[PDB]
Order: C-alpha cells, then structure tokens, then sequence
C-alpha cells in the first residue's frame, strides 16, 4: 500500500466521521454530496481536512487516532463553514490561505480540550470547529476588508409567522436537509446523499439522524420560529448531531437511552436556538455549539438504573457493535 | 405514611432549599409568602417544582437526595423567573408548558454538573436554574410570539442620581426585599416572610441574609446605581444568597469565615452589577449567575490557617450543626 | 534585614513577574518605565501591586509564591488598567479607591483558579486580572457617575486602509511598544525600558518577547487591522506575552518549543483580533484574555515526542534555568 493512498483513506475517513461514521464510503459519498452542492465548498473542505489531519501528523499525534479520522473531521467543517460564510463570493481564492491557518490549528484544539475532557472519560466533539470557527468570523466580521463574511444580527422586531401558510410538504424535506446542514449544505439531494451515506455503515446512525433532524424540527415550531429557517434546515443540525452521539454511540443503545437521545434532541434545539439568539449579538452564527453543550451535559449525566451505561471512550465504533460489545461484556 | 405525603413534604422542602435551608415549615411559609406577592408566580413555580423533582425520580437520582429537596430547589426558581420575565401578563395559561419543558431539564444539568464539581468537593449550586432560564429567555426574547419576554436594554445615557432625594427609609427597606428578590418577589411584606422562614430553623443564615442583603444595597451605593434598583431589591438577592452560601453553610461558622462571607458578599454584589450591564446586551437579566461565581471561587479558594474549614460536602446540614460537627470532629 | 525592605522587594518582583522575570532590578526598571510613561498610571499600579501582595499575605497564603511576586503580578495590572480606562481624566484621586478594592480581589481569584488548574499542573496565568478588570470595566461602564470608563464600540463601517500609507518606520517600532502594551504603556521609551529590563534577567525571555511582538504585528496585518492599532501596539501585547510563556519558561526550550511558541504567537494575536471584536460589544477591551486562552491551550497540548516537554510547575524559574533543569535531569 502506497503511504499516500493511506492518507487519503485517512482524509475519507475523517471527511465522514463528522456524523460518528467511520467508512472510507460513507467518505466519499458524502465527498460527492458537497461536490454535488457547490464545488467551491467542496474545495475549501477538502483543503481543510487535508491541512488538518496534516497538522495532526506533524505534531505527531497518537497514530491510532487518525486512520479513525479523529483529527480531520475538524478540518471539514472548518473548511465549509470558512467558505460558506465569505461574503466575497465563490471562487475566491484568497480564502483558502486562513482556511489553510485555522486548519492547522483544529489538531492543537483537538488535543488541548482531551486533556482537559480525560478526567472525565467524555469525547472533545466538535468543539475544535466552534472555536476556531468563531474565532475567525469574529476576528474579521462582515465589514474586514480582506475577507468580509455575512451579516447576522439579531431580531429587532416580531417575526410575521403566519400558520396557514406553513407548507407540509417543505416541513418534512426539512428533515434530509437538516442532516445535510452539519456539513453547511441545504440541498434536499446533498440531505439524501448523507442519510445513505450513514445508512451504508450502521442503520442506527441514519435513525438517529432522521429522528434528531425531526425532532429539532419540531422543537423549533414550538417557540415560533421563522419558516425560512425551518424549511432551509438551520434548525436540524445540532439536533441530529446530539441525537447521534447520546442514541446509540456513547450509549449503549437502548429504549432507554433512545428516550433519552431523543431529550436531548429537545434540549440541543432550544439550546440552537438561544445561542442563535445570542450569539448573533456579535455577528456569530451558532456553529455547532449547542451540539456540543447538550452531549456533554448529556454525558456527563448520572444515573443509578443499569440501563443507562456509558461506553468507555476506548471501546467505541458504532451502536451496533457497541451494542454488541456491551452484551459479551454482561456474559 | 401515604406516598403522596412523602412527595409532597419533598416538594416543600425543595421549595425552601433556595434559602439553603432544609425544614418543610419555612418550605409552606415561603409558598405562602409567594402566593401572598402574586398567585400566578406562585403557581408557575410550584409546577416548576413539581415537575423537576418529578423528572429527578424518573431519571432515577440517588433517593437520599431528594428528601432534603436538593432536585426541587432549582424547579421553584425557574418557574418563578419563567413567569416573572413574561410579558403577556398574569394568568397567561400557555406559560404553564414551557414551564413544564424546562423544569424537566433542571435535574439532568444538576446532574451534570455535579460530576464536573466532584473532582472538588463543591456544590452545584444555582447554576441549573441560571443556563436553564438563560436557554430559555434568550430562545425566546422579547419578539417571540409565543412567549414574549420583558425587554431589558444596556444604559445608554448617563443616569440621573440625586443624593438629596435620597429616602432611607426605603433604601432600608431594601434589606427585606433583597432578601425576597432571590424568588423575584419584591413586596417587602414576602420579604418578611422570608425572614421569618429562615429564623424559624437557624438563626445564622437568617443573620447572614440580613448581612448579604445590606451588603449589596451598599456596594451598589458606591457604584452609582440607580435608586430604583436599589429600593426596588435588584442589588441584593445574589449578595444574600452568597452569604448564607460563604458565611456558616459551606464553612463552619467563624469570625475569619464571617469576615470572607461579607467580602464575599461585596465580591458578589460588584460581579452582579458587572453581568447586569453585560448579560442586559442580549436581554437577559443577570438571574443568579452572580452569586453562583462568587460563591464557586471563594470555595475554591485555598488558605493555611486552620479557622477557615471547608466542610465535606457530605456533613453539611445547617450552620449551627456544621459548627457542631466541627467542635466534635476536633476532638 | 528590616521587614518593611523585604516586602518592597517582594512588590518589586510582582511588578515584573508580568514578563514572567523575577528580578527585582527587572522591577525596578519597569517601575521606572511607568513612571516615564505617565506617572498617574505608575501610582495606581504600584498602589494596586502593594494591595494586592498585602491581601495575599492576610490570607495567609503561601509564603514561598510570594517573594517570587506571584500574588503582585495581579495587582500592577489591575492599577495600570483601572487608570489607563478611566475617562475622568488623570489624578482623579477617587478612583484610588476602587483600585483598593478590586486589588484586594487578585489573591482570592488567584487561589480559586489554582484550585481548578492543579488537576493539570497548569499555571494561572494572568486569568486573575482579566476577571477583576473586566468586572470593573462592566460595572461600572462609560455612562456611570463615579468612575465612567473609555468608550469602546464594535466596528460599523468597512475601515480605510491604504497600503501606499504605511509607513515602515512606524510599523517596525511598533515591536518594543508592543512589549510595552502589556503594561498599557505605549511610548517607545518604555517599550525600549522594558526590552533592556528582560534582557537583564535572561537574553531568552527577551529574544521570545520581540519575536512575539513581531509576529502579532505581523498576524494583525494579514486580517487588515486599521494601521493606528498596529503603530500604537494594541496587537502585540497577547502575542508577546504568549510567546515568552510558551518559546522558554513553560517548555523546555529548543529548536520545537521554539516553532510552537511562534504558532501560540499567531494563535494568541489572531484570538486577540476575535475577543477584541468581541468583547467590544459590551464596551470592554481584550485584557491579556487572550494571551491566556492561547497559552492554556497550548500547555494542555500533548505530543509524542520528547523534544517538547513540559516542566513540572514547580521547577520554572526562567529559560536557561530550565534547559540546565532539563538537561541535568536527562542524565
Ligand atoms: C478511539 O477514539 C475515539 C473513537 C471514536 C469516537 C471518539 C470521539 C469523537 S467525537 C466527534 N465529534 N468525533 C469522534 O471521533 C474518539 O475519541 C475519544
Ligand atoms: C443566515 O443564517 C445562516 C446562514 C448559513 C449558516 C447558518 C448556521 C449554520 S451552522 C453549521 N454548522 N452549518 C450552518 O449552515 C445560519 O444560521 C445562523
Ligand atoms: C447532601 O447533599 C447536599 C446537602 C446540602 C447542600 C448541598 C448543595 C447545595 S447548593 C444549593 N444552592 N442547594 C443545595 O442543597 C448538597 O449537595 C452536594
Ligand atoms: C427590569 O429589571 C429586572 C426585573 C425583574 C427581575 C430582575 C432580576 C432578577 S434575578 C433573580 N433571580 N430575581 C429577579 O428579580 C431585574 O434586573 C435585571
Ligand atoms: C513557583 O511557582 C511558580 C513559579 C513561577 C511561575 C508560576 C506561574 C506564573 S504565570 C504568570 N503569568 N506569573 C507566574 O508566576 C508559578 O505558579 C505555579
Ligand atoms: C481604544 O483602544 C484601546 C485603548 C487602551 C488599551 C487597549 C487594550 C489594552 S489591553 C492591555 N492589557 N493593555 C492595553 O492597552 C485598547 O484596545 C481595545
């Protein structure tokens, strides 16, 4: 095997393993899913990955930790939130040179947050992309001269939500596309690309999802949001994302712990909401924060019923086989 | 002993452990002084109650505590924030639900945080009512339909304060109300009440509320506060929460211990002002995030002589039999 | 050797420690720079060094961190910064008094944020004087009575920049004003003072200091920072003191240490960038936060390889101290 070919089965691996997903398959379909959304996009994730997970090579990270993707996963999301918030357009290539500086600072992030996470057996998430992401849209802002991104603000007046207007067929395809928007992506076809993507790996992973996607949803319909966001998937990524990670890969899947995934869809989505809320204060939009928060209050949640087990960190995989592990584990 | 009984003396003891102050008689008289301030936050907070030590049992918690109220007491204080900062009035039935959202997330953060707190030895404290009513009144704000806020704006002009108009007589009645404003009843009368609940099981944090209270009123005269506040009892709940927490509680009870428990009380009162001018950029209000700081770093807080004792987190009760512990533990 | 004489040369190595030197004619120096500066400023933050190292020594802290100025560092800054950002002018004599009591709240900060970094043998950094003049900064803001505050703003228009304007000159000396921005002070002279005053003590700590200087002025012209920041050393006061933090003291130093105290360097001022823009929202500046954020995270990072090795905090004294350390311990 070439060493090359083994990096970029490293890049794939990574490129997926934003939705916990770790199949070189998976990579490349959700790979095409971006190319199939705006190339321009696709490039910048792309570049930030590969930056990334070299980074992580050059700090000589654990190498057992990056054929599982765990330091390029960071890069891709760096990369498409970088370019999908550049006001300047596409094709601007002036901005692959800070997407190539903030790539180069996820593994650092990555490693410095474990250390501080490892007293408490619990994951770094997706923390690194928060930090670094907020840290550039906030260092330049919508009015810096080199690289301008786009206007948030926050509501100055009651939103117009009229209740009969509300189009059910676009509700529901809000769900695909709040799968396809952790990648920044809201084509309905780039939603359906990444829900088989997961569905090829594990079934469970692509249950989850469906079911956080809908459930953010619907949380979201409750505090009367604009239908523009519903419909255009704002409200369904870190719903989908909590979901994932508290169903069935941190959790040893279970009735249980499905009530419990599907909770902290709940509290994932209000929390989306209120870090939107706040956050645009500034002019930052709420990159995979609230996500992040709800896992690991999720996480770090004790209970006393047996059912309710958490996965040591080392063990994880996928639920199916986490599921499995645990039941040889009780024999 | 019917169950029903059992779980009601659990929600009147959760509902007087805000005070830190574990006895079901000053539980029934602080919901008599709420329903005397206003019946609508009265009720909002009894359900937040009700249904957080209901989640607390369905989430299957440690047993022991939930007879000293420990899962109830930041139930009673979302409801109460929930329907104080509502703006479409008294008796705005649809609040009732959120309410019911919202109290049901109290005891998984309690939960969550308690295993990030352990590494320490230190309390949860308030910090569950703080995100959960942050979450809640930043998801919504002052447009949302649903559930409109009241509006809160930073100072953008320098405030008229006269030191002729001055009325002591009112600016002393604000130890009364400083005192009830940690439930966000204001009227002096509830204030009384709450006194007296205190007084009723230990005298010692009925002295350091009093302290804790006056305290605050006059860190927030040397800052220049707008009088309203100051009668009005805005300057004083996270001064008194934060000297029964420092003063006898969480120290065994000492001059020196007395000494921190007022420079913690001014440390308090100056870090509310603080987030008062920062968190009112959002709209929120600062809802015991002051107290809870001041009082996480004056525990943390590590000295050599051997008067200022942090109790083990187990032992404490009530300072008089924290003082009491400590007599015999010494011999 | 009179008591009185030890103390004040325990206040002379707090004024230093903020270059992370422990020299008392370092001190000196750089008292003598304050004063060149603006004796107004020199006042206060000897005021607030003194208070803070006498609260340190009434609680009854450790003796041996104190004739290493470690509970003064937090007090000259708190002084310098209260007097630098208060718009009533210079030798307005009340604001003595807030500069006592915020002074007196160093120690007390600076033992809590210990009791939270001991899990990681990690330093506290200037953590405590960001807190305490940030609450200062927000208390009382620009529109109160008493102690009103400069006026800081967020950006609202895209700033003019013109490249055929920039005068080399300007920009090179930008790096001992940078060095001198630490302490607020910003005329050359000062900056040059500072410059020798660490170059007394060890050439390293120096050499990292104009290294970080410069790679944060060069960090701000890459995301176009209006060019009167740069000249007047605004961008180059987190950089610098990451880099002396992280090239020699902290690490080990070598040829490693040294490309990675460089990229905490770029790391700290393009954070820098972020907060500034930031925390302007509320009216308060980037007080040495993001010198922290840059250097914890970079502390915490773990690698493989031996060449970047972390010395146990207790050992540090300065850079070439710590690399005869390392190399006596190698064999
Ligand atoms: C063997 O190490 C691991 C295996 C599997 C998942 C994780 C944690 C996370 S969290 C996230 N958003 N992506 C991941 O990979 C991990 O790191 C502890
Ligand atoms: C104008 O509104 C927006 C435009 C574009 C992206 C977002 C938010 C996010 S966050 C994330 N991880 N992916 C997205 O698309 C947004 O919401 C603020
Ligand atoms: C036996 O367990 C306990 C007994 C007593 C007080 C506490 C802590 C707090 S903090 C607060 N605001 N309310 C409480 O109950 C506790 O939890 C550790
Ligand atoms: C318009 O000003 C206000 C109106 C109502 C409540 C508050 C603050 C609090 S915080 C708390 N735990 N109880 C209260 O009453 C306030 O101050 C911002
Ligand atoms: C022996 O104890 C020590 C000796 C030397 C440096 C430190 C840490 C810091 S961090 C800072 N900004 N100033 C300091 O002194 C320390 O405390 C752990
Ligand atoms: C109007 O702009 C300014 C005026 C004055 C100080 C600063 C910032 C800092 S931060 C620090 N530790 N020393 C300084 O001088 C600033 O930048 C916001």
């Amino acid at each position: 095997k070439s060493p090359v070919f083994q990096f970029f089965d490293w890049v794939l691996r990574g490129t997926s393993q934003v939705m916990f997903v770790n199949n070189p398959l998976s990579g490349i379909l959700i790979i095409l899913g971006l190319f199939i959304q705006n190339p321009w996009w696709a490039i910048s994730g792309c570049l930030g990955t590969i930056m990334s997970t070299l980074t992580a090579l050059i700090l000589s990270q654990d190498k057992s930790a990056i054929a599982a993707g765990f330091h390029g996963y960071n890069g891709v999301l760096v990369g498409l939130l970088m370019a999908v918030f550049s006001d300047k357009g596409d094709y601007y290539w002036w901005l692959l040179l800070p997407v190539i500086i903030m790539s180069m600072s996820c593994p650092i992030l990555s490693s410095a947050l474990g250390t501080i996470f490892s007293k408490w057996d619990l994951p770094v998430f997706t923390l690194p992309f928060n930090i670094t992401v907020t840290l550039y849209l906030a260092a330049t802002g919508h009015y810096n001269l080199f690289f301008p991104t786009t206007l948030l603000q926050p509501a100055s007046a009651m939103p117009n939500i009229t209740w009969s207007e509300v189009q059910v067929p676009l509700l529901l395809r809000a769900i695909p596309v709040g799968i396809g928007q952790v990648y920044g992506c809201d084509n309905p076809w780039t939603g359906g690309i990444f829900l088989i993507a997961l569905f090829i790996s594990s079934p469970l992973i692509c249950l989850h999802a469906a079911i956080g996607s809908t459930m953010g949803m619907l949380a979201a319909l409750t505090i009367a949001t604009p239908f523009d966001s519903i419909y255009f998937g704002l409200c369904g990524f870190n719903s989908t994302l909590a979901c994932i990670a508290i169903g069935g890969m941190f959790y040893v899947i279970t009735w249980q712990t499905h009530l419990l995934a599907i909770a902290c869809a709940l509290f994932a989505a209000y929390l989306g909401a209120a870090l939107a809320n706040m956050l645009s204060v500034f002019g930052l939009p709420p990159c995979t924060w609230p996500f992040c928060l709800s896992a690991l209050t999720f996480l770090l949640l004790t209970t006393n019923n047996p059912a309710i087990y958490k996965l040591p960190l080392s063990k994880v995989t996928y639920p199916e086989a986490n599921r499995i592990y645990y039941l040889s584990q009780e024999r």
